[PDB]
């Protein structure tokens, strides 16, 4: 509630604001100046959850994938802190799934084995999202998708929430990375029916319905698909699909025969020879000390540039 414009000093020498996008902080399409990439800025004012924000910074630090949004340039002043992240322009999977009615099996394959890979790379660093849900899946340009949100992220086996409806039923018994898979398994039921198989207008008969673990199969669904439903949302942790049997199940597996390539395409070590070639072994030095700073967003946003296919270069 300070309303300075003074806070934006810092960050129009890099970049170009332009209208609000999307939702408690706020969010702005920008333009990075010297790239001329579009990218999505996040606004939080610090005078208006702070921890919850530094969560997701601490995080997205150490994750790079190419199914998670990524971070390009984190800028703190007085009263606000910046983030600049990948723009997806295809917007929220959930407001897709609501378009289509219902996806089909098909269909859902394509997108859940890319929401599988994501995760399974975020278990792979020790991370468990713990608030998976289609609101925090964005479609790219390409039409991939990107997880987003990391403020309730954390390390099951590090130091010491999210929607009711996708919450697993160790969380409401009060006792972590089996957790996200029963998430992606409601994530998958929602995908086909295009609705949650644990609903309800009471808050004690929807969180008693998840722990009984028992819900509708509509008949539109096929057995590969309920049987995998069914490894998914076992009301057991211990019970439930590891995420190495996930990544080559049969019904993943399916119109594919190769399991899920959840490896990053998008490493910290090697760096381009075209994008750094501007303006060598300094200048490699400084990009491989990644302090998200504006010389990580531009070689990130010049690498995504020549992804793109559009020529190497800056403006
Ligand atoms: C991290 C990242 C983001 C974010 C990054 N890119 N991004 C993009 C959007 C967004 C982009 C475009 C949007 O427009 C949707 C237009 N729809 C698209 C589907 C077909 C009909 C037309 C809606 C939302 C929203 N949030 C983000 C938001 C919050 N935290």
């Amino acid at each position: 509630p300070l309303g300075s414009m003074k806070d934006y000093d810092e960050l129009l020498k890099y970049y170009e604001l332009h209208e609000t996008i999307g939702t408690f902080a706020k969010v702005k399409l920008a333009c990075h100046i010297l790239t001329g990439e579009m990218v999505a800025i996040k606004i939080m004012d610090k005078n208006t959850d702070l921890p919850r924000i530094k969560t997701e910074i601490e995080a997205l630090k150490n994750l790079r994938h190419q199914h998670i949004c990524q971070l390009y340039h984190v800028l703190e002043t007085a009263n606000k802190i910046f983030m600049v992240l990948e723009y997806c322009p295809g917007g929220e999977l959930f407001d897709y799934i609501i378009s289509q009615d219902r996806l089909s099996e098909e269909e859902t394959r394509v997108v859940f084995r890319q929401i599988v890979s994501a995760v399974a790379y975020v278990h792979s660093q020790g991370y468990a999202h713990r608030d998976l849900k289609p609101e925090n899946l964005l479609f790219d340009e390409y039409h991939k998708l990107k997880l987003i949100d990391f403020g309730l992220c954390a390390k099951p086996k590090g130091n010491k929430c999210g929607s009711l409806a996708y919450a697993a039923p160790e969380l409401i018994q009060g006792k972590g990375s089996e957790a996200d898979v029963w998430s992606m398994g409601i994530l998958l039921y929602v995908l086909m029916c295009g609705f949650l198989p644990f609903d309800d207008d009471n808050v004690m008969a929807l969180y008693k319905k998840i722990m009984r673990g028992k819900y509708d199969v509509p008949k539109w669904l096929s057995p590969s698909s309920i049987l995998l439903l069914q490894q998914m949302l076992q009301v057991d942790p211990k019970k439930r699909i590891s995420m190495k049997n996930l990544l080559n199940h049969p019904w993943i597996m399916q119109d594919y025969n190769y399991p899920v390539e959840w490896q990053s395409k998008n490493p910290f070590i090697h760096l381009d020879d075209d994008c750094v070639t501007e303006l060598r072994q300094t200048m490699e030095d400084l990009i491989s000390l990644w302090q998200y700073d504006h010389l990580t967003a531009t070689y990130l946003l010049l690498l995504a540039k020549k992804a793109r296919g559009k020529p190497v270069r800056l403006r």
